């Protein structure tokens, strides 16, 4: 069972043009995410997929390797469907670019819930939150069944809290681990409804019938979306030597 | 297959004591709901299932089937457990004994949808809504698959209206279909967070991974609830009386 992950890299972005190469206590963004991904036990390669030739230098140049993708991708999904044609894996597991406090061992664990399981077609992970958190659009929630899986995502508070006392709320943390299968399948796949209206893609998986399982871990780190998210990690990557 | 129907009908109740008993054009509410359950093809026999026995009388008065069950249930369907040792049946519908209105057609789309696939546990009704009616915690809306089974069922407004336009809301109509094997086990099932947390029985199913399959049908007639709905059943079903003469 052969396993690689793959981290989607883009160049650009709406607040910070050139994301990936931004500078975290001496070293590119990308590089730190990357660094982190060989440290998971169990992967036989790790790959940056860009679209821009100033990140697949910069990956190079520390050692890193990188596979050019199409700049017409709007997921990482796509983009990831796209490097399954050229990387041969049983197991694919999608890592964001701008994670760079990614835990090594949360990684380990969607790893072994699919070796553990070999009908499961996709994993995904999960943490705790508040309700005043749960409350927010732009945290997505999920609830789960008793073996995991995943009952439904949503922007909206889920579970409602008719009775408060009994709520309690996850957060999911968008890192998954795909089948090889399930990305051979996926351009055949059509947009749902409710993907359309939540904006998430993972809906569109759901409304085939093909399961999610859900593991638990700690809080994780902030991603690095905006200028402020950026001094935040900075400054926590910083304490953290 | 043989099926049958169960009309759950307690007598106490809050906001309106005796609900089944109440008067629509000159017949208890609960005689309303066993009339139109009758209409319904396929059905072996039809139930009503009570805690009391003003009830038990006033239905075997109009010549219908009752049968006692224990008034120390939680659940309506622990209510339903109950009747299934008692009653055979390989399909349970279970009715609320408070929508006079219920369209017996509804009822047979969902029995055929039980037959149509043998392997189906469960099934449940729903109707299009309106965002501004899909807001509203006393609604549950339902979100569903391609081959229609339900993702979730929530109090809460799903799916989230992020793109407003592209959001298209399911409204849960609280009539379900039972294979027989599900009731059986029913007991056993340990109540869920979510169903902690929503109030929501059916959420208990979901939890341990029991499909519930929800049919899409028209906008349905105002269900007894309130006193300024009930009137509009008594003017709803008096102008049906003189549209079928």
């Amino acid at each position: 069972s052969k396993a690689v992950i793959v981290i989607p890299a883009r160049y650009g972005s709406s607040r910070l043009p050139g994301k990936p190469l931004l500078d975290i206590v001496g070293k590119p963004m990308i590089q730190h995410v990357y660094e982190r991904a060989l440290q998971v036990a169990g992967v036989a390669e790790v790959w940056v997929a860009t679209d821009d030739p100033r990140v697949e230098q910069a990956v190079q140049a520390f050692g890193g390797k990188a596979i050019m993708t199409r700049n017409d991708h709007e997921s990482g999904t796509d983009r990831l469907v796209e490097v399954m044609h050229k990387v041969e894996a049983d197991i694919y597991i999608n890592l964001q670019g701008d994670e760079p406090m990614i835990r090594p061992r949360d990684v380990e664990t969607l790893l072994q819930g699919m070796r553990d399981d070999p009908a499961l077609p996709v994993a995904t992970l999960c943490h705790a939150i508040s309700a005043a958190e749960a409350a927010e659009p732009s945290t997505v929630k999920v609830v789960v069944n008793t073996r995991q899986d995943a009952l439904y995502f949503s922007r909206s508070p889920i579970p409602y809290p008719r009775n408060a006392e009994k709520a309690r709320y996850l957060k999911h943390v968008g890192i998954y681990a795909y089948r090889r299968d399930v990305l051979q399948n996926y351009s055949q796949l059509p947009e749902s409804m409710p993907e359309q209206a939540e904006s998430l893609e993972q809906l569109r998986l759901m409304n085939a019938g093909i399961n999610i399982r859900t593991f638990e871990v700690a809080a994780t780190g902030p991603g690095v979306d905006t200028p402020a998210c950026l001094e935040k990690v900075r400054a926590l990557m910083a304490q953290e030597l």
